[PDB]
This record gives structure tokens, sequence and C-alpha cells, in this order.
């Protein structure tokens, strides 16, 4: 019979350890730029002469 | 033919009288207090020695 076996309360601690991968490699050197528009349209020049 | 007889305006008077009873008797002596927690959890102690 233990006079505070049912008093004595858990308490986590501030070691929250990041495990999951969420990396951006690719996508961190692409060299964003914002494009407002409906399609990207550029010309393309093949041979013939 | 009455001069004003359909250009009567019906105006109710300053006369409201509430007739439910909306009585929070018990609730109006309780020292209410806050709770932002999930649950109260005190201790009770009994016998043993």
């Amino acid at each position: 019979a233990k006079l505070n076996l049912a008093v004595l309360n858990n308490v986590f601690s501030e070691l929250l350890t990041q495990e999951i991968n969420r990396s951006a490699t690719f996508l961190g050197l692409l060299s964003k730029y914002p494009e407002r528009k409906s399609n990207i349209q550029w010309g393309v020049g093949m041979g013939g002469t």
C-alpha cells in the first residue's frame, strides 16, 4: 500500500527526434522564375539549307 | 363612408411582458473557474496504517 503509487505523474522531455527524410536537393538549384502566363513558348531552329 | 375609417393605424404600446421562466439559481453561486486542460485529476486519501 504505497501512499503515492497513484499520484505520481508521467512527464515527457524535450527530445523530439526528427526521423522522417523530407529532403529537397534538385529543387534547390534549378534557378526559379516567376512565370505568370498560360504557357511558355520559345523557338527551336532546325536546318534545311 | 366615414372620413377616417380605413386610414387607421394599429400601434402597439411599450408593454412587453416576458412570461417565460429562465432562472439560473444554482449556477449563480458555484464560483466559476477556467479549465484549459483535458481533464481534472486530484488525489483522495484512504487509510492503511
